[PDB]
């Protein structure tokens, strides 16, 4: 990959992707702690906290040798806010490296074109890079290879799966959506993943090779009525198959407990493996 930011997936081809993910299996497979980073610091600009996303990248870093300063922006009102500009200025002139987490994805873009150092988005209303990384190594290192695995997405048409989406095709999967009517995703997305769509969570789900959901986001709720990944609906896959979720888990909502710890499960491999693509990027972009 040779972008210099992260943000989500747009100059990256399927070799580019591979090499990330290679690098993410590489190091998960050498346990690996090192000095590549020794010096280097990341900064968190969250402009709202999230502990799961800290956590994995103060850890990424360590391991790599490095470290990572959390800057809490929710503290900063409105009536204080500098513009991005100022702010891009200024960090980049003491960390090699600015990991975000924003409200609105023209935040990121904004920090990313204003500051000389690599950004990467940790999170956004538009993209998960991160996580669909994460969600990639996890399926591979399940069924041993990507290309042609059919993945069920069911439920809201959000960042994480607009992720999925524009990998997918740089990975040959072969992605079934389920969402329900004005929560899908860009027609765009879609058709450039050649992906499956429906409004029917069982028709996206059977035979495949993996089911995945997150949260949504009473008239929400009842708008989601039977897209709940439970017991019965991961049924519907083909007997190898898996179940995914970002996590935390809204359970009564998008899925139960007995899914997230069953047998089918990989959730919370899914989980550890942010922190190995997280190395993976943050070696790739930082060193
Ligand atoms: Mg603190
Ligand atoms: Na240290």
């Amino acid at each position: 990959t040779l972008p210099k930011d992260l943000l989500d997936f747009s100059g990256y081809g399927p070799k580019e992707l591979q090499a990330l993910l290679d690098l993410a299996e590489q190091l998960k497979r050498e346990r690996y702690r090192g000095e590549d980073l020794k010096g280097k610091v990341l900064a968190l600009l969250f402009e709202k906290p999230s502990l799961r996303t800290r956590t994995t990248l103060e850890v990424a870093m360590v391991h790599l040798g490095g470290h990572a300063v959390y800057l809490d922006q929710k503290q900063v009102g409105i009536g204080e806010r500098e513009p991005v500009r100022d702010v891009a200025k200024n960090l980049e002139r003491f960390v090699e490296g600015i990991a975000a987490r924003v409200f609105r994805h023209e935040t990121v873009e904004a920090l990313a074109r204003h500051a000389k150092v690599p950004v990467v988005n940790a999170l956004s209303d538009r993209a998960h890079p991160l996580q669909a990384l994460a969600d990639l190594l996890t399926l591979k290192e399940v069924f041993g290879g990507l290309a042609g695995l059919e993945v069920a997405w069911v439920g809201d048409g959000n960042n994480v799966l607009n992720s999925l989406l524009e990998v997918a095709p740089l990975a040959g999967l072969k992605v079934r959506v389920a969402t329900p009517k004005g929560y899908e995703p860009d027609p765009g997305l879609l058709k450039r993943a050649n992906a499956f769509f429906t409004h029917d969570p069982k028709e996206a789900a059977l035979g495949a090779h993996a089911l995945y959901t997150d949260v949504w986001t009473e008239k929400r709720l009842r708008d989601f009525q039977g897209f709940q990944v439970n017991g019965e609906l991961l049924k519907l896959l083909r007997p190898e198959g898996v179940f995914l979720h970002c996590l935390p888990a809204h359970y009564g909502e998008e899925t139960t407990e007995e899914a997230v710890h069953g047998p089918r499960s990989r959730v919370f491999d899914q989980a550890e493996n942010r922190l190995h693509t997280a190395k993976a990027v943050l070696l790739t972009l930082l060193k």
